[PDB]
């Protein structure tokens, strides 16, 4: 029942049907002076920088390793070392047993060996295909080629043929584009091997002689300057913000002045005052160098920079007053990128991507009439097609003469017959989208084939935008054990795409409710991938960890129990303005009563005069239910938003949603990716 293009069928219904010498003359010397080499022969074999060699190692029903040369040189000694960079197999990465036979992944380590132990070469090569829809068709065919030529080596019992394609990070857990222009230099500087003596450097404290500033892990600690020390380690908090005073005689020792913040004093004291409060102390504490864990920046009430943005992203601080600890009360002293929406929903999501200025909504689908209602009232431009995605896929591929190019059934053909010429003329073409973003939703091989899933992949194959967003519940990296996880990232790297996933906490950005949420970025090979959002509020929830295979396991971010630069937003910072109702209320349009206190409320109060959406069902103290607006603020829906539907449909809309302000720090890290641009 889903309208799929013939390779991610094709993909998940292959898945479901279950004497030694040295040639030419040396070209330089390393650093030490020994003359490295390019080629040489061993056993009737040939090994040149570039191949791949097979080395011998324990465990003999497991099959060789493969090794990825970059220099081998000839030493004092007269022996003959060779360096070399493992290739993971396909088998035992994430993907598993849905990976490819021949597929290989570089990796980070490499390991310098003698020549005379190596198995054999092993034949190798690297494939770069152009990026781009109009080249797809042809990539196939390719494909086509590839499954008979190898299949041949099966029947003449030849020795089987690999490839690699991306370079796997575990630590980073991603597929990334190969450093092509880093690798197979031929002159003795492995890259890696400077990564890992540079990492190995770092970790350490430095006892620096001059008594002004020293290094603590990688960054630079001088005096006069704002950090933030751990609560734990002062004899859920924030963190500690001090003033680093001195160092006194792992060797040295730091003397701190303090300061206060508001909800140290009293909870009502911090319910009605800013984020960045600070109080001035004349406490001073000693503790080891270990106990720093980050810089901050107090600054004065005279210069800002006038950006109120929310969630805030800059460490900084003011504190124009002083205190005192012993009285007990305080005293005075070009890059916008045409999106489409798949599974649109309320559109909070989209709201958020186009507020941090990279996406406009310029496209949506929507099932229900309701949420493409809501979609129109809050974004006026976005051209909304209430109607299922099987459909629409059809209609876009027959338009686009691909007819035979997807498996959809008679129901699809005939809905999509009875489109209008406007419609029909209103739909994108390939090319001119560049963004596609959605979370599709979630609930032999005949019963699994009629998912909603499947389609998103479809329409990024059949699209192949620059950047793709992929969303879904927590649990998405372990339904079906974990299958369709797998699945869904060999579509991605088998249409050539460099990808990455991560679990996300949004009680860490500004939202009252906890919420987890499981992301997957895409990019194209000549595109960075953006990089995961750091958290600064706390909250009580653990570190993400993703299961991967071999036992290690990856985490998105940080951990926040621990302390963040900023405190937690509770119940009372939300709903704590709004005037109060009865129990069954049915009034759509009132009047603020109260005028705005906490910092959040103000916030989210906005300009508008006219509150909306008051509406609850027929609280601790009230003996009612939550009411609409109530939700949307907990999910950070500012107040100007507008929906439609009846009060059920205003709930599922909520229930389904997407925080506003984790959507605006993804588009952020998105912006600067696109600026940091090659
Ligand atoms: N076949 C289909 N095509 C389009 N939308 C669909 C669909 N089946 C379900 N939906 C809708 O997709 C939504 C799933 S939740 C998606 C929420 C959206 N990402 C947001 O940011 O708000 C629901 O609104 C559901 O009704
Ligand atoms: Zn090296």
């Amino acid at each position: 029942q889903a309208t799929t293009t013939r390779l991610v069928n094709r993909i998940w219904g292959e898945f479901y049907s279950n004497e030694i010498k040295w040639d030419g003359e040396s070209l330089g010397k390393t650093s030490a002076g020994e003359p490295l080499y390019q080629q040489a022969l061993v056993g009737g074999e040939m090994v040149a920088v570039g191949g791949a060699v097979t080395l011998e190692v324990d465990d003999p029903d497991e099959m060789p390793a493969i090794y990825f040369v970059e220099y081998m040189f000839e030493s004092t000694d007269h022996c003959k070392m060779l360096h070399g960079r493992f290739l993971q197999r396909g088998s035992m990465t994430v993907l598993g047993n849905a990976a490819n036979e021949r597929e290989l992944f570089l990796t980070n380590e490499c390991m310098t060996t003698q020549l005379k132990d190596i198995k054999g070469v092993a034949s190798f090569e690297i494939r770069s295909r152009p990026w781009g829809h109009q080249y797809r068709k042809k990539n196939i065919t390719a494909d086509k080629l590839d499954w008979a030529r190898a299949l041949e080596r099966k029947v003449k019992d030849l020795p089987t043929e690999y490839y690699c394609k991306s370079l796997y990070s575990p630590e980073r857990g991603g597929f990334f584009s190969l450093p092509l222009s880093d690798i197979g230099r031929s002159s003795g500087f492995c890259t890696s091997c400077k990564i890992r003596e540079d990492e190995e450097k770092r970790s350490t404290i430095k006892l620096n002689v001059s008594k002004t500033g020293f290094f603590i892990n990688g960054i630079e600690y001088s005096v006069e300057d704002f950090v933030y020390v751990n609560p734990d380690s002062i004899g859920l908090r924030a963190y500690v913000v001090c003033q680093l005073l001195e160092i006194v005689p792992g060797s040295f020792d730091v003397k701190v002045r303090r300061f206060y913040r508001p909800e140290d004093v009293s909870a009502e004291k911090a319910y009605a005052s800013d984020i960045q409060e600070l109080y001035f102390s004349q406490d001073t504490v000693v503790l080891p160098p270990g106990a720093l864990e980050g810089k901050c920046e107090v600054r004065k009430k005279s210069d800002m920079p006038l950006s109120r943005e929310y969630p805030i992203s800059d460490h900084i601080f003011f504190c124009d007053l002083f205190f005192d600890t012993s009285k007990g009360s305080l005293k005075q002293l070009e890059i916008r990128l045409a999106t489409l929406d798949i599974f649109a929903g309320c559109g909070g999501l989209s709201h958020g991507l186009k507020k941090a200025g990279v996406s406009d909504a310029k496209w949506a689908i929507e099932y229900e009439e309701p949420a493409g209602q809501a979609f129109k009232q809050n974004h006026p431009e976005s051209t909304v097609f209430v109607d299922n995605c099987n459909v629409i896929l059809r209609a876009i591929m027959e338009k686009g003469g691909d007819q035979d190019d997807c498996v959809s059934t008679t129901e699809a053909n005939e809905l999509a017959a009875k489109l209008t010429e406007e419609q029909k003329s209103t739909l994108p073409l390939p090319g001119q989208v560049d963004f596609i973003n959605g979370g599709p939703p979630c609930q032999s091989w005949s019963k699994v084939q009629c998912e909603m899933i499947l389609a998103f992949l479809s329409f990024a194959d059949y699209f192949r935008p620059r950047y793709f967003l992929l969303e879904n519940v927590r649990t998405f990296v372990s339904f079906n054990k974990g299958q369709t996880f797998q699945l869904t990232l060999a579509s991605l790297l088998e249409m050539g795409y460099q990808v990455r996933f991560g679990i996300l906490e949004a009680g860490a950005y500004g939202v009252s409710q906890s919420r987890k949420r499981a992301f997957i970025w895409a990019a194209a090979p000549e595109e960075v991938l953006p990089e995961w959002p750091e958290p600064m509020h706390v909250f009580g929830v653990p570190k993400l960890k993703i299961s991967l295979s071999q036992g290690l396991h990856y985490a998105a971010v940080r951990s926040t129990a621990l302390g963040a630069p900023f405190r937690p937003i509770t119940v009372r910072d939300t709903i704590g303005d709004l005037p109060s109702v009865e129990n069954g209320d049915s009034r759509t349009n009132k009047e603020y009563k109260e005028v705005a206190v906490s910092w959040f409320q103000k916030e989210i109060r906005g300009n508008t005069i006219a509150l909306t959406d008051h509406i609850c069902k027929a609280h601790p103290e009230q003996h009612r239910i939550l009411t609409v607006r109530e939700c949307a603020r907990s999910q950070g829906f500012p107040d100007s938003y507008e929906f439609a539907g009846n009060i059920n449909h205003k709930h599922r809309q909520i229930g389904n949603a997407v925080p506003p302000p984790l959507a605006f720090a993804l588009g952020r890290k998105l912006k600067e990716a696109l600026h940091l641009k090659k």
